[PDB]
């Protein structure tokens, strides 16, 4: 089911990870690499292009190809790669990701309440008739955080969130299987609507942080 | 100098923008599209793959290709595309981007001071012997914000920042041409070092916001 290009890409990535190709070193020449992996030169060129695009490698025409430290070259889209290939960083990464979600959402949620309260309420209202199951909630939660990011009026927040949908719902489907996770979330969306209704922009920060800690307790107990 | 693939990609993107291909509609069939643009079917397939990857289109094997609203599908890497092709959103987007930079840096800078103060100081010290010119400062500024993002211990902040280097230094080279922009920045890095030295984690938020407003005044006067 895995194409030769797919096999080649995965082999190079894992080789960087296990250090066959340590970050900061150059990749063996293409003939050698293609013979080692078992793919044509055309297949290898295409795979190197994709890996360079995702920040794993730096390529320059007519020059050796360097292995990067992806931590300083890659963007958010590698999160799904680390996940797919089961990197060791995954567990702590989701915690890091949820911490980031909590903290930057304190920013755009407050802005959304100040700038476009009606849109924010519209987004929050979607929680009203949601089905009581994991799948419905993972979907709902993603749309509420993203909808509020969009409602801030600063689209950069939405672009940040845009790629995690799959990963996002993934963590969410596991998390929202717990009815208590679903209840805390409904309480959270309801309190956000109230705060936006009351124009209590100042209370957003502590409310979101509190939901971060508590949802954190539930998540950790689970996992 | 522009390849046929490059011409094809740019033509489709601009067509979405000027609405020849409105978001939510499907793209004309491939034979028609390739004849319209003047590229082979192979070239078009490769270009559609790239556009789908960047979120402009949604493709599904054996199904019509849909034109997306990139605002809800694309990630941060499209910022350089909007820039390259001169979208109308560009001017306000950089303001949005600088607002985001200010607000999320309040988060990771404070965390960096609390978690890895030595690394944070090391990063800030790089300002000490920097050359007094636009290029040196744009480079320095990017490395200090990213270095502090890395020093927070949460690598997600670094991944967010990682792609803007080119765009980042671009805005920075224009901004730091002004000696006053360079002076305010040095004052800012020096004050951050002092705060980290004093363990005054609580003052990070207002200091960064203040630098955001003031650097904002300089930038706007310029532009
Ligand atoms: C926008 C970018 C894209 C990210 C979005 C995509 C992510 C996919 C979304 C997943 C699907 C949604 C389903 C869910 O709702 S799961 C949500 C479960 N919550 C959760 O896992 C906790 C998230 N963490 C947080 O919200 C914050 O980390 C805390 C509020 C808990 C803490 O704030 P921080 O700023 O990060 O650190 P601080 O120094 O204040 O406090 C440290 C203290 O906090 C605890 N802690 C618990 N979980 C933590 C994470 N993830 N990071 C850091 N600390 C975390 C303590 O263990 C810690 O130390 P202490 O000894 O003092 O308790
Ligand atoms: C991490 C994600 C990737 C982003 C990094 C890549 C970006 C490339 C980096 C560019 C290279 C660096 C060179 C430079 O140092 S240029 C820096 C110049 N500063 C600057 O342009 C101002 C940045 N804006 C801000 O810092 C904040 O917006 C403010 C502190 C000014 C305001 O905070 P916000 O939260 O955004 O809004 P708030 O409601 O509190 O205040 C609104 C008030 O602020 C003014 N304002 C000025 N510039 C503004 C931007 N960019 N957005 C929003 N408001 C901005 C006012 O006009 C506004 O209304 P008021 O009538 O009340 O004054």
């Amino acid at each position: 089911a895995q194409s030769p290009a797919g096999f080649a890409e995965e082999y190079i990535i894992e080789s960087i990870w296990n250090n066959r190709f340590p970050p900061g070193t150059i990749l063996p020449a293409e003939r050698e690499l293609s013979e080692l992996i078992g793919v044509t030169r055309t297949t290898l060129r295409e795979v190197l292009q994709r890996l360079a695009r995702d920040g794993w490698l730096t390529i320059q025409h007519g020059k050796p190809t360097k292995v990067n430290n992806f931590w300083e070259t890659s963007g958010l889209n590698i999160l799904e790669t680390l996940a797919r290939l089961d990197h060791e960083s995954v567990p702590q990464l989701i915690d890091n990701l949820l911490s980031v979600r909590t903290n930057i959402s304190t920013i755009f949620i407050r802005t959304a309440f100040r700038q476009h309260p009606d849109k924010a309420q519209e987004v929050l209202a979607t929680a009203n008739e949601v089905a009581d199951h994991a799948d419905a909630f993972a979907e709902l939660d993603y749309n509420i955080f993203r909808g509020l990011a969009f409602a801030s009026g600063n689209p950069i927040y939405g672009l940040i969130l845009n790629g995690m949908k799959g990963l996002y719902t993934r963590i969410g489907r596991h998390y929202f299987a717990n009815p208590e996770a679903r209840s805390l979330a409904l309480g959270f969306y309801h309190k956000l609507s109230a705060l936006c209704s009351e124009g209590a922009h100042d209370q957003v920060y502590e409310t979101v942080r509190r939901y971060g800690h508590e949802s954190g307790e539930i998540w950790h107990r689970m996992q």
